[PDB]
């Protein structure tokens, strides 16, 4: 067992490992769509001997950060050890090598989607976005007097095939990834995928539609089982007028009993609605996790809240440094100090407060995050906080 | 069909009313304990003619709310219309007249709990505090490192019947309500309630057992069909180590595969785990609704972040007035104004912002919430939030 | 943290301990009944400084084992420790305290019933005797030609109240447990309980019915929520007559769909009625658990097939002794040896072959049971082998 | 209605009788893959007047029985009679038309799999083998320290495509079917079937991925619905080392909650575990049946167990001859006699005896044979087990 980066003849081994290791797999010739957005020397393999027994990756990714700034960034997937060689120490090895790589290489930050929540916070990723399901019983729904675009004259949103109006989707969710935390570039091979996606498939899903507002887009469809059930795929709003729209449009689908979407904690429909509790969370998950990769350059690219004044600290990463961290006008320096630590905490907890989706408070209750200061904590709080509302841009 | 407050001979019509309304009422005796907080001229009946086919009533409760201050609070409950007497504006007559005397009696606020969310918006409540039950796989759970209360030597946690340890579980609460926004004075009489529902009943509920720490208490019962479920009624605790001390046991309940319980959405439960995911949401809801009876009372009573800095603004309330607010050092001045308005809203939405759970960004995302102004709505936001996290006390 | 034994002032601390660690507790007045089973010295308790955190305890047992011999047995039970006390190493403590008052009386071997199938192989003790859940879909269920008692005449078998034929079951079942290995005695106390647990409870179980022959009894009843299935709690019969008349009678209770029982693998069931299939195995545990306290005394009491011819072998058990095992006649000689070892294996393994449930075959093929000689392995397969079917006598 | 052999011409009209008796009917060009293993007068059809209103034909197989003895097995299958021809005496004639020429063909035993356990019992046919589906949470799958091939260095096992490792696969079958009981030969074109199942289907089963031992396979699959749950459709080991191997290989599918497998009720794999309860057993059915067409040949042709000593007895099989038995050095010799019974069974009851699945102690108990002498039962029961435990080779 050595790592070695694959040759052309180690990907049908790797696609094998693929298929024995992700139920979701999409075949190889759709993959092939994915290995664009592999760098030369993202991948590792392990071979025994030589089948392919381990592999991992990682993706040229654009992230969104608060203040509208937009990191490079190393999207860690692909991930798998043969059921044959568990407890061989084959993750720790591939993981290792891809973090080398993706720090030489001058990435600030690595993110992935978890198959569980309990493999990735010994490597260094922490939580940083929420997914939320919420399923409308849209029978009941009942539009607020204050809810905009319910008034006599035009509604602006049309029922379209997706495949036809591909470049007004582009355009929407290309304006929408640049000003959101956890928007994510979606290149031309990845809509070329969705699209794909979107037409019914014999014996498996049904047809897609899609709801299209000039400022918002949404992509759903009937369940396999349950057909009474939409599902929206996809919901991208620019602007409150677009949502709200687009959300009139879903709640008139009258042979539906229910719209189930997944959206993030501060989606604004429940407040649309007459009754808050028709639109029930149903499921919560941890969306992207992120690794803070250097920890000077990932504080320094991002903005901070206006409103908390000026104020300086000494933060220590757990094997990850020291540094002294000046906080004001929504910008922060961070430089190397010797300093006395303030406030301590493992490289993964970084990542879960760098978009802003959990607050400091929080982490500190649990002892994930040490101070003496409850004074700095509050300030840490409100500094880290983002303005626009953190969202999962889309799985890798 | 008249308004009258109930004399003694009307209670035995009011409770026959209770059980056919309420599927969860406990009976009359028991029904005697809550009546004591009931202040006279709190209760309105309907009489048809006679029986009794409308009732509503306040109880006298102290609410905390942020900055650890407590408010005279109107908790409104054991409202009920005959079905008999449906779309006949019985609610609509009784809900004003309650109103009328809450608003006369001096009480800056009202407060309930909801059977539906489509009820009391109208009425000017707006859902203020938001339940969340987490349901953990206790198989798999792993404490973090970081995680306090896992060192060889003495627990401090004590399993205890509930009847034998009250004065404890008194003194906890009382500690615990005094500093957490939401928190409710319980008097003794809802303590002689609470302790006998912790004995089994036959074919009923189990028997509760309790843990006990310095600092804060959890009581808990086996499910009545799921025999390998554990529901947590009740967790106080006052002290990050008390609240980790008690999940430490909770988690070695190793007969049960879950416990699952109702508690707040910045609950630290899942951050002491290796694996977030295990710790499960599984059910979410409004739990608090507020109505602000007296707008600048109530703006001038709670304190806000020292974070923010000083700003002046002025507020509207649909048909509830106009005021000047200037917030500083986490103080509020709101007086009356004539002044043009740069933000704008229904009273039910102020309740919902009062207890720092909605943030103002996203009740303007769904244009509960009028301005034309960005800057303000983000100064409105982080004046509001909470420093200590916003908890449902218990049901009235 | 200290062993000892408890006094009558620790009991009331060892009940709450109890109630709190399991679910089919039976309250105190009836734990009374069990206690004078427990001897004198059967019992330990660990105290914190003091409420009692850990308990373990053994009752006097006669255990029936191939050739109807009875074996003195110490039954182990009411095993807890505190859910503030886990991963304390208090079980060792208290398991090597039992099992060195256990040697020391001069029982041959201890038992179990298991809460978890994965907490007593450590301990020495092995699964011994094998649970079969049949459901009878008994609509379809028609008996062979060949079964007895389905002849024009007399049935033998009587519906009666429990309660009013007490003297008759004992007698069955004193002659059941003489001549089945896995037989228990029942003591009085026990009869006194079985027959408490045999009438109707509010809102919980419903009234037991018993179908009496002179030689088998049966008792049953619907089950609370299924009102078209019958649970045979208990069927003894000495005679193959008794067995197939009492089924001749449960296939005769027209208003239920389906009997359901919990017996051995080789009930005779299937084979009565024309369809074998409609007899479904439902579900399968581990019933008793055995721990050979002393190999020589345990080795030297049974009986052995009278089939397989003399043979010798030297045996050692880990860190249990190495022993000249010589078997013939049905009997077994068993010395101490220095000799090389032919057959090697932990106690826990020994536990499972003795009654003769699993086969050394079997244990063997996964290697929980060493030799290099296969001819060795068909002989003591044979020789433990037991004619008379291993059952499971009651839960303690 | 006449009794013929079908033509070429008739095979059309039995497809589509089969198409609507069948639910598992694979179509017709798959149903030419199991035609070349039908001999010539190997199949009956009744035509009405002309439809194919009944048919019933055998294939050629070997069966191997206790002794590593390979009979030639008449596989009785393709039995159907039109729902329009119901309770007409069809199945009756079309049975005696097949066991007359399988008789006179010279087939010692013939072999059949049941679609109910209550129609066969009349034509000779006794339940042989016994299928036991074991689902494993894998979760908490922990292999014992006794367990085989869990030391540091190299896996022998393989992941691999089923349809590039047919010879591997043929080659580990071939030796496993001559060493077991139950055991057949499986011809070319069955495995030409057995690997078209294996790829994907369009909305239908999911890819089959192999795990390959020199000593040992399995096949298995991810369930259509239940994504977390793997169907082990196959395994087959040699050696204990390759059973082992295998399954350490199977709790490593990680992404898995469940791996289900249909074995025997000897299956080692409990015992691999440190939880053998957590191999729960969830499935039970008669797998292989048997009818001995000629009692003498069948008796003399398999081998008895070495360890019994030599024995003679009368047997009398109903309607099917009595015969002088006598058994030892595990040869039977078998011949007619007109000597008084000492046991007495209807053919079926031999059938079951016949591979060692069921004892005659069992069988006994529910009069399914008689005899006045225990100590031959005991004898009998001896004999007739079989060393090797019986498996079921692949349904015909
Ligand atoms: N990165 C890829 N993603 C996908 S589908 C996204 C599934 C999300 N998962 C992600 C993990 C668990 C949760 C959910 N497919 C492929 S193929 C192929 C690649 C790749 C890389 C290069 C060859
Ligand atoms: N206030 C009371 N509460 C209760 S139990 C709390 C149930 C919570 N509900 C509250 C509403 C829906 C959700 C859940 N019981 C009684 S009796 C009695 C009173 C009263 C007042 C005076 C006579
Ligand atoms: N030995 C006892 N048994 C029972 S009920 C049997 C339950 C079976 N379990 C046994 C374990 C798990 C599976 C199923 N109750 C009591 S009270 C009391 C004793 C005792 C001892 C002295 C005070
Ligand atoms: N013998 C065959 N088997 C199968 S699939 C096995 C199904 C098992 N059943 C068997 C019975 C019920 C339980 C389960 N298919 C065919 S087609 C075709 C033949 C045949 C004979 C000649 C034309």
């Amino acid at each position: 067992v050595t790592l070695c980066s694959p040759t052309e003849d180690d990907w049908p081994g790797m696609f094998l490992l693929a298929a024995a290791s992700f139920t979701d797999f999409i075949g190889p010739e759709s993959a092939t769509a994915w290995r664009t957005l592999v760098p030369t020397d993202g991948a590792v393999v392990v071979r025994d001997g030589s089948e392919v027994v381990g592999m991992a990756l990682y993706m040229d990714l654009r992230l969104t950060v608060p203040g509208e700034v937009v990191l490079p960034t190393a999207g860690l997937s692909f991930v798998a050890v043969a059921p044959t060689h568990r407890r061989r120490g084959l993750l720790r090895a591939m993981c290792a090598e891809l973090h080398r790589r993706i720090a030489d290489s001058g990435y600030p930050v690595a993110a992935l989607h978890a198959s569980e929540g309990g493999i990735y916070g010994r490597f260094g990723y922490g939580p940083a976005t929420t997914l939320h399901e919420l399923t409308v019983d849209r029978r009941f729904a009942r539009f607020h007097a204050d809810a905009p675009g319910g008034g006599l004259g035009g509604s602006s949103v049309r029922l379209v095939r997706p495949t036809e109006h591909r470049g007004e989707f582009e355009a929407i969710y290309e304006r929408w990834r640049q000003q959101v935390p956890g928007g994510l570039l979606r290149p031309q091979v990845l809509w070329d995928e969705l699209l794909a996606e979107a037409k019914a498939a014999p014996g498996g899903d049904r047809e897609s539609f899609a709801l299209l507002h000039p400022d918002g887009y949404a992509l759903y469809r009937v369940d396999r089982t349950d057909l009474k059930l939409a599902r929206v795929s996809e919901l991208r709003a620019v602007t409150a007028d677009a949502h709200c729209a687009l959300w009139r449009a879903l709640i008139g689908l009258d042979s539906m009993e229910r719209i189930s979407i997944i959206t993030h904690p501060q989606d604004p429909l429940p407040h649309l609605l007459t009754d808050t509790r028709l639109a029930r969370t149903t499921w919560r998950q941890d969306g992207l996790w992120l690794r803070i990769m250097n920890v000077p350059a990932a504080l320094e690219a991002r903005g901070y809240a206006h409103e908390v004044g000026e104020f300086s600290t000494v933060l220590e990463v757990s094997d990850g440094g020291r540094f002294a961290l000046k906080i004001g006008d929504g910008r922060a320096r961070c430089t190397p100090t010797d300093a006395a630590a303030e406030i301590e905490m493992d490289r993964d907890v970084l990542g879960s407060l760098y978009l802003g989706a959990h607050r400091a408070s929080t982490l500190a209750a649990a002892n994930r995050l040490r101070t003496k200061d409850s004074q700095l904590l509050r300030r840490l709080d409100a500094a880290f906080a983002s303005d626009v509302p953190v969202q999962t841009a889309f799985e890798f």
